[PDB]
């Protein structure tokens, strides 16, 4: 049995899909998965025992100049990559109509996903030959289990949702695993980073443990928050850049994290690496993160500014005393 997935975007939705495959191929001896995925997420499928060919998209890039001729001729070349396999079922777990409309419905095979009640944007359930009602308020992870389980036609588990990526990563962590923690500063929107001065306090009062820090960065403003967060502090690195699966690597043989809401904490949880994620203005509800230790400080007031380095450390203490 092959089975073609359609789930492009965006990071966070990409590893909560994971469990899923594992789910599946418990259920279904031998079967394999192809993926769409966007192709700043393309590593990420690969890291899963079930998954072959990963077959990347480039949408977002695409719509800056969807006539121009490289992009139609891109554009042609994924179809043709699309279509070049009968699947024995596509599972489209995105519900987007970007995703229904420019891949799902080009692809071979019986086609699975949300119904009009349950996608995120309701026209795309006129796009699937069968349409699944996967009621919306429960984890993410739940959710995409739930569609496979009833797009496939197995029992949904009640274990965990087990993401099998941390034994791709068993035969390449690094030497100093263990010695370090990762800070994960790097999010999407104002209100959701913890400010710089709490940061560095957290960093201050972990001067006494002996403990090394690790800051990843991806992009020239999140380098240039990195060094001023390391300036003065010998025991925090700013790492090089690198690439997806350099930074995994590195998140594999941390000890803690200490993350905002963002891609890479939810990468952190796909890993299993103990991680105590701050939240002020978003809900940790629904996507927060899921997985063994992944613990929750909400800020005073939902607002971060009001939640003190102290508290955060405090936190850590309360829930290593396990
Ligand atoms: C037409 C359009 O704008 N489509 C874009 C879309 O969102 C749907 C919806 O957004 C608004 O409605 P809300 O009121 O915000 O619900 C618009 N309305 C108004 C009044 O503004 C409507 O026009 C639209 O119908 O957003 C996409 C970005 O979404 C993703 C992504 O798939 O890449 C997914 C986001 O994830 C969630 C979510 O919060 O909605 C939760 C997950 O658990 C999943 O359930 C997932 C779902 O399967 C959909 O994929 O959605 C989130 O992860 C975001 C990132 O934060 C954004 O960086 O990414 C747009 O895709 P693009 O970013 O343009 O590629 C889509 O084009
Ligand atoms: C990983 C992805 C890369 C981009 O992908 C795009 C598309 O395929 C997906 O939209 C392409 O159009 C584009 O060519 C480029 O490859 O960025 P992101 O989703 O914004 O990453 C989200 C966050 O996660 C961080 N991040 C992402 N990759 C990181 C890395 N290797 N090291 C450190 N941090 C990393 C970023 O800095 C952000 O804060």
């Amino acid at each position: 049995m092959r089975v073609l997935i359609v789930k492009t975007s965006s990071m966070g939705d990409v590893l909560h899909t994971l469990p899923a495959l594992t789910d599946a191929q418990q259920a279904i001896p031998g079967i394999k998965f192809d993926w769409v995925v966007e192709e700043g997420f393309a590593q990420i499928p690969s890291w899963h025992a079930a998954v072959e060919r990963v077959i990347p998209v480039a949408i977002r890039r695409w719509r800056k100049a969807w006539f121009s001729a490289p992009i139609k001729a891109e554009r042609k070349a994924f179809r043709e990559a699309l279509q070049a396999k009968n699947y024995d079922a596509v599972i489209d777990a995105q519900g987007l109509v970007k995703s229904a409309a420019l891949v799902t419905r080009l692809a071979h095979g019986v086609k699975h996903g949300m119904d009009w009640q349950t996608a995120r944007e309701p026209l795309a359930s006129l796009f699937y030959n069968r349409k699944h009602h996967i009621a919306k308020q429960q984890h993410a992870v739940e959710r995409t289990r739930e569609l496979f389980a009833k797009s496939l036609g197995y029992s949904k588990p009640q274990t965990q949702g087990d993401y099998a990526i941390a034994q791709h990563f068993l035969t390449n962590l690094p030497t100093d695993a263990g010695e370090y923690a990762v800070f994960l500063h790097a999010t999407t929107r104002d209100d959701k980073h913890w400010p710089e001065e709490h940061w560095r306090e957290l960093i201050g009062l972990l001067a006494d443990s002996g403990i090394r820090i690790k800051l990843p960065w991806g992009a020239p403003h999140e380098e240039e928050r990195a060094k001023r967060l390391a300036e003065g502090f010998a025991y925090v690195e700013v790492l090089p850049k690198m690439s997806l699966e350099g930074v995994a690597r590195v998140l594999a043989g941390a000890k803690f994290v200490v993350s905002v809401d963002t891609g890479l904490s939810h990468l952190t949880a796909a890993l299993d690496r103990p991680n105590i994620t701050v939240y002020g203005p978003t809900d940790p509800g629904l996507i927060g993160g899921y997985g063994k230790n992944q613990m929750v400080c909400r800020a005073p007031g939902n607002e971060l500014s009001q939640l003190t380095a102290n508290a955060v450390k405090q936190f850590i203490e309360e829930n290593a005393e396990k």
